């Protein structure tokens, strides 16, 4: 009742104020749809989206499959009044959940504030509303009334789980990128969610649930509202600017296509893939675009198309863009204030930050792709609440995110058919049949490796700089934390919103067309690779078995588990395979099962400590035979190979890191001035600290995108490998149990859910170790294989500045008579020592900092 003020029903009578048949900007002529105004500037249309796009009227599956991990198609969805009512209540509920958090409260306020700019006038001294930023509200009497708005929530198009921000474009202006902003139409459904898998939280939660977890749809909505946020303030990054990936190697993906805008919206490490140069380019770009709005507001003389005054309208956009105004009435953009507003919309309003506030399990990267799709019902309070989500307090579902777990909370999630086939998009990995014949496995596109292009990483480190006494000292960029979010919250003006002012009627049908959007080419599909050796993907495939009818499964230690469907590979000792494959009689069964649970824990809990490697203090030897690391199929060979060559042995590809010759400093001399001569020397020295900081940050960015992503995938694959082992073990134990007759009843009394629960527990404990080990390798690599490159490049820069400052001091020794000896020592001391590399300065991730 805080954000949404009325408790709406779909069958409520049309009134023409908050419940009315409306008409939106259209290519042709549309028929009115019943819509609901949940808040000021925010409307909801409980219909399938068939009107915004003239080419999207059909709700059937497209001729071509479409390149997404998970998709769902159902034309019958959102046709019944019951469905539309439940949609309206669902969307309303999620708005309340977003608002109930400190961060969501801020976001929703910023969205209402972000009224699209009145730049539809051809005469540059008049303020006129852009017609596509409005809707026509039809009254009970028959007449219509045009109204300004910021946001519209519509149901999905053909693909039900494809959520996105849409907006209508101008013929000449780029409204979402010029600072103006345009009305946002979000395609969303609260009746479906994504199924994902996570294993990173097991450190804090050892009793974590088994299978797939469900994405809280509030997070999803908040994600789309952030996209709307950027777009309303016209600060959205060009959809052209995509993160280009290498697609030629066998281990690489066939293609991904992720926009910078997407990585920015997520936050975490994902936002840090974008380097300092490109990020500064964007910040300075929208700084000048805001200044253009300030210029147009100073040239504005009269207002047209509304009863409201020019003085009021200028004030609205003053509040929106946080402009400073003189007593003379002139507007300007404050540098420090814009940065506060930009950082907020860019770095504070992120998906990862919302997770903090909701206290829910969620994907930690964008590259943690969805695996399934579930039908949900969040409207009943017994199922979902504004405060707790799925994870209801004082219930079984409170601890370890149990409410989000598909298997424990199975009555809340019904698994649906993924319309993307398991091998719709794939590479084909082949090997010599043991080339007269080949043995080939299909690997799904999203099980492959990222591998970003070098084109995505640009810098101006080579560019020289002229040091003066007036040289600006960059304030240390404070990293995102809850303390900072708290500070923005306290400075926030929550009361007072922009008003719903009466504007003059537009034409009966608003003529509008959606934003152009770049035409993205389809990836090459089904590429074949003929390989000399078995790969990681083969070893992972060998551990898989047909879930269905076929039973008799026998575990073994050779990768010819690929040949026989009854044979499944394992990396556990030969004693484990002998024990599990042993025929057992009813009398011996329970003691045989108890002993297998024991061995399963013992094989997986194996930890070998070391001090020889450095940076890496622990090792997990069975990762070698589990994934074929370095083509050395021995537990002894993995431990030995890791000590010898370090973390690089885990990597699928060696990242290229290009640091150029660092731009030297040039000094500006001032004759007969002792004060400003000392200032320039001091300015050059503290500007060197920024240079060390700049390089360090650049290396952290490359490591975060090229290396840490690889390790991220290996841990996910180890989680899969362990799950495969438990499944195979359960299948064999359950097969033996079903081979008995009537002695199953009382004599045994065996619970498979208990066996599954105990094995899941042992997997979690194994992952605790594995996560700890693989984090060390990622950082180990950063410290010994990536940072040194920058350091010796930086030490050569210190050499150039050393002689530059010593010659400078010498050349001005008549001006600095009494201080020459002192200044000579400071230059010699500070430029001889390296600046210590602190990981906590560039990486906020506190579980990466745990090393
Ligand atoms: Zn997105």
């Amino acid at each position: 009742m805080e954000f949404v003020n009325k408790q709406f029903n779909y069958k409520d009578p049309v009134n023409g104020v908050d419940i009315a048949y409306i008409k939106i900007p259209n290519a042709g002529q549309m028929q009115p749809v019943k819509a609901f105004k949940i808040h000021n500037k925010i409307w909801v249309i409980p219909e399938r989206d068939t009107f915004t796009n003239p080419e999207e009227g059909d709700l059937n599956p497209p001729p071509e499959a479409k390149q997404v991990p998970v998709s769902y198609y159902d034309s019958t969805y959102l046709s019944t009044d019951n469905e539309k009512d439940n949609y309206l209540k669902g969307v309303t509920k999620l708005f309340e959940r977003i608002y109930s958090t400190d961060l969501g409260r801020m976001l929703l306020t910023s969205i209402v504030r972000g009224i699209p700019f009145w730049g539809g006038s051809t005469i540059d001294t008049e303020l006129k509303v852009i017609d596509t930023n409005c809707i026509n509200v039809i009254q009970p009497d028959g007449s219509y009334r045009s109204e300004e708005l910021n946001l519209v929530i519509i149901g999905p198009s053909a693909d039900i789980i494809q959520f996105e921000c849409k907006s209508f474009g101008h013929e000449v202006l780029n409204l979402t990128r010029n600072g103006y902003g345009s009305t946002q139409y979000i395609r969303f459904s609260p009746d479906f969610t994504f199924g994902f898998e996570e294993s990173l939280e097991v450190d804090t939660n050892p009793l974590l649930g088994a299978g797939k977890f469900a994405t809280d749809p509030a997070v999803t909505l908040a994600h789309e509202l952030i996209h709307a946020g950027h777009r309303l303030y016209g600060i959205a990054i060009n959809p052209n600017r995509v993160f280009k990936v290498n697609t030629n190697a066998y281990y690489e993906m066939s293609g991904l296509e992720v926009s910078f805008e997407e990585l920015r919206t997520f936050g975490g490490h994902d936002a840090k893939f974008i380097d300092s140069l490109q990020e500064n380019e964007f910040r300075l770009y929208y700084y000048n675009k805001f200044k253009d709005i300030a210029s147009t507001l100073n040239k504005a003389k009269s207002i047209v198309g509304t009863t409201a005054s020019l003085q009021y309208m200028k004030n609205v956009f003053k509040e929106k863009y946080l402009l400073s105004e003189d007593t003379s009435g002139k507007f300007s953009v404050d540098k420090l204030k814009f940065d506060k507003l930009y950082k907020m919309l860019t770095e504070i309003y992120t998906e990862d930050n919302f997770v903090k506030f909701f206290k829910v399990l969620n994907r930690k990267t964008y590259l943690n792709f969805d695996k399934a799709v579930f039908k949900i019902n969040i409207v009943p309070k017994v199922n979902y609440t504004i405060y707790d989500g799925f994870n209801l307090r004082n219930t079984n579902l409170a601890a370890n995110f149990n409410g989000q777990n598909t298997e424990i909370n199975n009555m809340n999630f019904t698994k649906l058919k993924n319309f993307t086939g398991l091998f719709e998009f794939y590479k084909l990995l082949c090997v010599d049949e043991m080339a007269l014949a080949l043995q080939c496995i299909k690997v799904n596109n999203w099980d492959l490796f990222f591998s970003p292009s070098e084109d995505n990483f640009t810098n101006d480190l080579n560019k020289g700089e002229e040091i003066t006494s007036d040289t600006n000292i960059e304030a240390a960029e404070e990293n995102i934390s809850l303390d900072l979010i708290q500070q923005y919250y306290l400075t926030f003006n929550f009361d007072n919103e922009p008003e719903n002012i009466s504007i003059e009627n537009l034409s009966s049908d608003i003529i509008g067309q959606l934003e152009l959007m770049p035409n993205i080419e389809r990836f090459p599909n089904g590429k074949k690779y003929e390989l000399d050796k078995y790969t990681m993907f083969h070893y992972l495939r060998a551990q898989e078995f047909e879930h269905g009818k076929s039973r008799i499964a026998l575990t073994n230690s050779v990768n010819e588990a690929l040949l026989n469907p009854s044979r499944v590979y394992t990396f556990f000792s030969s004693d484990y395979v002998k024990k599990v494959n042993k025929a057992t009689e009813a009398a011996m069964f329970l003691g045989w099962v108890e002993q297998l649970v024991y061995d399963f824990t013992d094989e997986t809990s194996e930890v070998s400590t070391t001090d020889k490697i450095a940076d890496i203090t622990i090792i997990i030897p069975y990762i070698g035979p589990a994934l074929n690391i370095g083509n050395m199929l021995y537990k002894d060979d993995f431990v030995g190979a890791l000590i010898f060559s370090g973390a690089v042995i885990l990597l699928e590809f060696i990242p290229e890191i290009a640091i150029p010759v660092l731009g030297t400093f040039a000094l500006v001399s001032y004759i007969a001035n002792k004060v400003l001569t000392v200032q320039t020397i001091d300015n050059a020295l503290s500007k060197r600290n920024e240079k060390w900081d700049e390089v360090y940050k650049y290396i952290v960015t490359n490591w975060l995108a090229k290396v840490n992503t690889q390790i991220d995938l290996i841990r996910k694959k180890m989680k899969e490998a362990l799950e495969n082992q438990a499944e195979a073990t359960k299948a064999i134990i359950n097969y033996q149990y079903n081979q008995y007759t009537e002695e199953e009843k009382n004599n045994i009394n065996f619970n498979i859910d208990d066996l599954s629960s105990k094995l899941n527990e042992s997997i979690n404990k194994a992952m605790i170790n594995i996560n700890k080990f693989l984090n060390q390798c990622s950082v180990s690599y950063l410290m010994n294989s990536m940072i040194p490159y920058g350091v010796k490049r930086l030490e050569d820069f210190d050499a150039s500045l050393k002689d530059a400052l010593l010659k400078y001091i010498y050349d001005n020794r008549g001006t600095l008579i009494g201080q020459v000896d002192r200044l000579k020592d400071k230059v010699n001391n500070t430029l001889s020592t390296d600046i210590p590399f602190q990981l906590s300065k560039y990486v906020d991730n506190q579980r990466l900092l745990s090393t």
